[PDB]
């Protein structure tokens, strides 16, 4: 029905509750209501919750919230009303809320935030999350009247019709600021109100396959512009561009499962000039999306924009080619993360052409459909900056006895790769190697100066030799089928800080398990996770033997 | 060290010999004297062989041959002199040969054919192989004199200089015309000689970056080529346009082959201002795309293709199909895309609105397909297909139901990793191929299903052949089939080929009575032979009680 904790925390899981439960205390620090058929709130339910910091009513269908509810709630932090049935806000409801820090009223059937400033009183309100998906039409100037700094605040202007000027302008500081939106007329008055006071700005659901920009009736505070969910053509993608070179200080440009195509014979004419690439220095594709009868476009006059950015994250968006055009375009490109795209050796070998990639210190090609680690290796010699490479779940299966790598490197990720055994192939040079996740029974390689070695979920048998891991700081060789180790191995290990040993089978037999088990005691600090005995769920941390 | 039969076949085992040897035989039909260090020919180390129908002396240090060493062999049919160390040739070696059919004399340092025809008197020649790749530069118009019909004429004139006009017009009838030419400087004054001549040209090794057309006053567009054939040839996007130029001069060309050949940017540029003509069957094989390629764009070339019938392009590095390109292959009823890297999701958009109308097969062989469902509802808008073979693609698994195109007759998942098969197989199937693979049982209900092609998987009981009702074909072998239920075979009332071999069978006499039996009784049925696990006796030579 409603259960507790021995400290206040109080939730109604069973969903079949009709009124915010009778005899609620003073004791009572957290109510969660969620998910239950709660319809009335009265002003005698709460008022000897003196004492709680957070009220939780998501998904409920509260129709009326009498006008003192919340009376005596003034130590109440977190208030979350969200998917309700409030089509009607009362300023009395938030008034007593001194302490409150979180509000959130998404999801309720109001049309607006009322005729009365619902947030004055509201003076250590951090996060703010208010409208809805489909009645939400009316932004007010008095809507945010009180509000001066905010953390994060989410508009659902999904459906927004009207904006009224300067409604947001009142607000100074807003860290982050989130605005569904499913149509673009609304965008740009908008946005004259918020940019010089948001840092992290972030577009939801918007429609921009139309979008045109226009003069702003106007220094920018943002730093990040996120889209998400949002749909862009390769016309409409210069007027994004536009809307962006408003912002001088723009560093972050994201694009979270949004969709590119093209409007039908478009031709890159007159705006290849007029584009300043501006500060903007680090690029994010994550989940683009390019549609199934797609119309074709052509923006490889954009890879010449890319000449100052330094870190690029194109993830899970159908990558299988990066013309060498491009990739000598990027030269101050020091980070480079194409997980989860289909890019096979031939073709990389073309993006590291003579000249390409001088910055870049990291490549990652986790996830595509890499298929030789000799072919991998050659193709990335000739990047001499190389320090980190990530190659992992790609099905290498093996490797030969000898391979050629950048000399810099460092980092090597192996993980997932369907290997049962390692060679020489493997360099001297690197500091952490990650080779978890495989097939392997040994590891007897001499990496001298190795800091990290991550070789979990694996099928070792016994513990790779301490004499030739000298520097090792770091051991993760959980998840194998060790049964035991050799005596005084964790002293040769001078440097050593921490050591993932659980899930091994431990072999616990008091003549065998003696150095280990003292060891654990003495270097509690040092292991991650507590190793146990095979036969007992006993810690072998807690073995003692005479 | 010479191993010679009754019937006349001598060989030249051993590698280290160092002459023809001496007092030969009137009973010799054929001589192999391969890889050895032969160095000369005398008229009296060959002069018995009257019955001689073959001779070859491949790799061999030949320096020489006397004149008349041949006139012996009036009824030679095979003589093969490649890759010797002749640099002179003389008339009279091919005087005697009256019925002679095969004539290589590829590899060998000659600078040119002579100042005298080498083939006036091979009234029956058929195959005929001249030149090499070092210092054959000149053709004369007396090279080919006696020619008038040939099967095949291979030319290897890599560093061919001068062509003397109307050398090989001579020549009325060559059905496979093969020409090794490095440059392109001759190729239009040897190709008006020959088009009304050949019937297959193969041209190899050409680079063709800068090749440029312009048209001979020859006016006889009444070509005989119906298949060119372009192998280990470099083409440009700018000269693949004088290509098609002199393929426009051959108004009969039904088949365009590139087998291993280089296509490639001239950098900057771009197509605005062709005829397809009969040209009905594309080949593009391991077409090759320079490390460091200069970009092209050659999309205007996809409205050519509207009266193709059949398209292989094979390990050509495709990983994209459009819509536009596979809207305008109107006519195309057989599509190869095998060993490519087809992105699953926009095998979709190739499935567009009125894509592939006339499209009964195709092929997606050995791409990176990974899930079986999404791959039969890509296709289920082609409404003519008919056979889809997408064998060795990482499958795994298969869900319950799919939907796969109504007319679906034969399809292959062999080499697909799949431990078990679904109702997700349409019952439609007249062909099913689930071979190399990893399945324990069949029985899935195809009452259509005349062809079941299962080997290498780990079958402990025969497929139910109750469920199999109009099985032709039952090809079963390298399973783990130990015995058979009894009488399964006289259900299959319409079989006619089994294999059964490569399987542990039990040849326990209480158990095996029915399989050993049937065998014997059907034994032009059984392709291979059963044999038993624990002797490697064969399972129809065990009669039991
Ligand atoms: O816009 C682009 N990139 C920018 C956004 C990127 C970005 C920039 C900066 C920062 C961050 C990101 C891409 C750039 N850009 C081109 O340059 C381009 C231009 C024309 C053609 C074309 O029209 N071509 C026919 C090809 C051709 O010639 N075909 C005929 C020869 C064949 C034929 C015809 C008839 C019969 C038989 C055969 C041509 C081609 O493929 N050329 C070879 C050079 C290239 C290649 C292929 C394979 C491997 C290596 C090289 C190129 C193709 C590509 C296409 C764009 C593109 O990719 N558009 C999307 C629609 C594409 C897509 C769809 C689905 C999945 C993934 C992507
Ligand atoms: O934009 C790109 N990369 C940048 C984003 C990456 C990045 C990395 C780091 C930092 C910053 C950015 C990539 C660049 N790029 C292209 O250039 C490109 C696009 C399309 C085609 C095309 O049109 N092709 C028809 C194919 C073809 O012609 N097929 C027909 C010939 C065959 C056929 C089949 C059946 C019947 C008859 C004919 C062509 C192909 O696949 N293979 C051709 C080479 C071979 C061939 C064979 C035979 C004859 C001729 C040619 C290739 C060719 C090339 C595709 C993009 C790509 O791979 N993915 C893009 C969608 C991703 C994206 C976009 C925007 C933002 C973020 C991500
Ligand atoms: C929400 O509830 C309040 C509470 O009654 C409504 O308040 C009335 O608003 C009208 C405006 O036309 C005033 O004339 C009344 O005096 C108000 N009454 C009270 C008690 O405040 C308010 O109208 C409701 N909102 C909507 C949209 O109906
Ligand atoms: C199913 O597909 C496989 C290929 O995955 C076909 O196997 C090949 O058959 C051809 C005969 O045309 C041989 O030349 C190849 O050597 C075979 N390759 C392999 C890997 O076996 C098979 O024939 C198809 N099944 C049919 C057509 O019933
Ligand atoms: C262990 C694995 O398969 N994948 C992990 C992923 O879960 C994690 O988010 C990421 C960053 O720490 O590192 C990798
Ligand atoms: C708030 O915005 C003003 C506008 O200039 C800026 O000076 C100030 O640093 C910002 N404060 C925070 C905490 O971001
Ligand atoms: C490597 O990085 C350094 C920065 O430390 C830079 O000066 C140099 O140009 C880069 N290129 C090479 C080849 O080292
Ligand atoms: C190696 O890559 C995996 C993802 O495949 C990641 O989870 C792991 O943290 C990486 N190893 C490192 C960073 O040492
Ligand atoms: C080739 O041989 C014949 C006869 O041995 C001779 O007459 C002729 O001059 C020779 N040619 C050369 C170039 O040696
Ligand atoms: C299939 O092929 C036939 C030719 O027999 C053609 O008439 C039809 O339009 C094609 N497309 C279909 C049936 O969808």
């Amino acid at each position: 029905s409603l259960s507790c904790d021995r400290n206040g925390i109080c939730k109604g899981s069973s969903g079949s509750l009709n009124s915010i439960p009778s005899g609620l205390t003073e004791a009572v620090k957290s109510l969660d209501l969620s998910n239950n058929r709660i319809t009335y709130i009265s002003n005698s339910d709460l008022q000897r919750c003196v004492n709680l910091q957070a009220l939780v009513l998501t998904s409920n269908g509260i129709n009326t919230i009498e006008e003192d509810s919340f009376s005596s709630l003034g130590s109440l932090e977190h208030l979350d009303l969200s998917y309700n049935y409030l089509s009607n806000l009362s300023s009395s409801w938030f008034k007593p809320l001194s302490s409150l820090t979180f509000l959130n009223l998404l999801g309720n059937p109001y049309k607006t935030l009322g005729e009365t400033s619902l947030f004055s009183h509201l003076t250590k309100l951090q996060i703010l999350r208010v409208g809805n998906m489909d009645t939400f039409t009316k932004i007010q100037r008095k809507d945010f009247a009180g509000l001066t700094f905010l953390e994060e605040l989410e508009i659902d202007a999904s459906d927004l019709q009207s904006y009224e000027p300067k409604s947001l302008k009142s607000i100074q500081n807003v860290s982050h600021l989130i605005l569904h939106m499913k149509q673009h007329i609304l965008l740009l008055e908008i946005f004259v109100d918020v940019t010089s006071s948001v840092e992290c700005l972030e577009l939801r659901d918007t429609d921009l396959d139309t979008f045109h920009f226009s003069e702003l009736s106007t220094n920018s505070l943002i730093k990040k512009f996120t889209f998400r969910n949002v749909k862009i053509t390769d016309e409409s993608l210069f007027q994004v561009m536009k809307l962006l070179n408003q912002i001088s200080g723009l560093l972050e440009l994201e694009f979270d499962d949004c969709t590119l195509n093209g409007v039908g014979n478009f031709r890159a004419s007159d705006n290849d000039r007029v584009i300043d690439p501006g500060k903007v220095e680090t690029l994010t594709i994550r989940r683009l999306h390019i549609p199934r009868f797609y119309l074709f476009y052509d923006l490889s006059t954009l890879y010449s924009l890319t000449e100052r950015v330094k870190r690029i994250t194109v993830e899970n968006s159908k990558v299988f080619l990066v013309p060498c055009l491009l990739s000598q375009h990027l030269k101050s490109l020091e980070y480079l993360d194409l997980s989860e795209n289909l890019m096979v050796e031939e073709y990389l070998k073309n993006s590291a052409c003579e000249d390409a990639w001088p910055s870049l210190q990291t490549l990652i090609l986790r996830q595509n459909h890499l298929a030789s680690l000799e072919k991998t290796g050659e193709t990335l010699l000739t990047l001499k900056n190389l320090t980190n490479i990530d190659i992992s779940k790609n099905s290498f299966h093996s490797m030969p006895e000898t391979c050629q790598w950048p000399e810099k490197m460092k980092y090597l990720n192996l993980s997932s790769t369907r290997i049962h055994s390692v060679t020489g192939c493997i360099p001297k040079t690197l500091e952490i190697l990650d080779v978890s996740n495989n097939n392997l029974n040994l590891f007897s390689l001499n990496l001298p100066q190795l800091k990290e070695l991550y070789i979990s979920r694996n099928k070792l048998m016994t513990l790779p030799d301490a004499s030739l891991l000298p520097m090792l700081l770091v051991l993760k060789i959980s998840r194998n089928q060790l049964k035991s180790v050799p005596d005084g191995i964790f002293d040769r290990l001078t440097s050593l800080q921490k050591i993932w040993l659980h899930t091994n089978p431990w072999d616990c037999s008091c003549p065998r398990i003696d150095y280990l088990s003292r060891w654990l005691n003495k270097n509690s600090q040092k292991e991650q996770g507590s190793a146990k005995c095979s036969g007992s769920g006993k810690p072998v941390r807690s073995i003692i033997c005479p």
